[PDB]
């Protein structure tokens, strides 16, 4: 069915040793085309991610392409750690533009506490100078975004009570309801442990293509594809059972987390969706899908 295509067997983006907040790892990157450009919003970290190499800190970088392969990159992070919610940084951002204003949700990691980590709220109008809204839902949370455009006049969002991909509404961004549940693990598959969104829904004729991400038992990453209902994204039209990409190369299975593609971002330009995924949470690829090859077998 559904295979997105690698355009490099290297990397797009790779860490970079002079600069100490993107000197071990960039990987799990917003993606938006825009005003004739690739721009990616990537998260970086000075110390591998994850608690055996150290007390890892996420920031958000900014890279620009005309090709959407080879970037361009500023050398100090768009957004740091300045809140108490993001003492250990910013992670996994996503990002949409709607009415010529961005609106990036991410995990703000405070490890204060036990699951001390929360989907927080940006915008900008440029991409480079973002403004903090706050905490988007209290409660252990992740792996969320907007739609790009609002549903029946209402904000529509897609979070992760774990380990299912839940929906929910909202009139202002402030106050949310109609929280569902619209995607959930399967037994004895490679999408059993946990599953969760890509990069934000892509709006076609058919319906809301959505990537996902699913972990299995032995927590290898791969992604997947769904198809939602334009006016109601809470109903599954299909769902594919095979995954769309998985770890082949050796960035993706080698690296910090071994075992791992991982995306939070899918620019389009002229009906070719580029896929922008984390290798092993380590680097930055790039796989497209043109939209007349989204067919699902239901
Ligand atoms: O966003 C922050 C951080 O998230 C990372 O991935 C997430 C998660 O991270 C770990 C941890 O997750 C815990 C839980 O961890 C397991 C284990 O749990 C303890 C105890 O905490 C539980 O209460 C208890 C069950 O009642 O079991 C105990 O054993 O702790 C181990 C050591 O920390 C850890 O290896 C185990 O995975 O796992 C559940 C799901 O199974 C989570 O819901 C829960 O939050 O969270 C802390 C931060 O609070 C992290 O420091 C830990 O690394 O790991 C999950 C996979 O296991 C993953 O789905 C989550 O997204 C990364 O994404 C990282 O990049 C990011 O900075």
């Amino acid at each position: 069915g559904i295979k997105l295509k690698r355009l490099s067997d290297k990397p797009v983006l790779m860490p970079k040793a002079e600069n100490e907040w993107e000197r071990a790892a960039v990987f799990n990157t917003a993606a938006i085309y825009d005003n004739g450009l690739f721009h990616l919003i990537y998260r970086a970290t000075d110390i591998g991610p994850h608690a055996k190499y150290g007390k890892y800190i996420s920031r958000l970088g900014y890279a620009v392409s005309k090709d959407g392969i080879n970037f361009m990159r500023l050398d100090k992070p768009v957004m740091s750690n300045e809140t108490e919610q993001e003492l250990r940084g910013l992670e996994d951002p996503r990002i949409v533009k709607i009415d010529g204003i961005y609106y990036m949700m991410y995990t703000g990691f405070g490890d204060r506490f036990q699951d001390d980590y929360r989907i927080c709220l940006a915008t900008s109008k440029n991409l480079i100078d973002w403004e903090r809204k706050g905490v988007v839902l209290d409660e252990p949370n992740k792996d969320a975004s907007l739609f790009p455009e609002k549903i029946n006049g209402k904000y529509v969002m897609l979070h992760r009570r774990y380990p299912d991909i839940w929906i929910a509404f909202s009139d202002d961004l402030k106050n949310w309801y109609d929280h569902k549940p619209i995607l959930k693990p399967i037994p004895n598959t490679w999408e059993s442990a946990r599953v969760g969104i890509g990069g934000p829904p892509i709006k076609t004729k058919d319906g809301w293509f959505l990537i996902y991400h699913a972990a299995d038992d032995n927590n290898v990453y791969r992604l997947g594809a769904v198809l939602l209902d334009l006016e109601d994204p809470s109903k599954v039209i299909a769902r594919q059972k095979e995954p769309i990409l998985e770890p082949e190369l050796g960035w993706e299975k080698e690296g910090y987390i071994p075992n791992v593609v991982f995306s939070c971002g899918n620019a389009v330009k002229d009906d070719t969706i580029y896929v922008y995924y984390g290798g092993a949470d380590t680097v930055i690829g790039v796989a497209i899908l043109e939209m007349k090859d989204i067919k699902f077998h239901h």
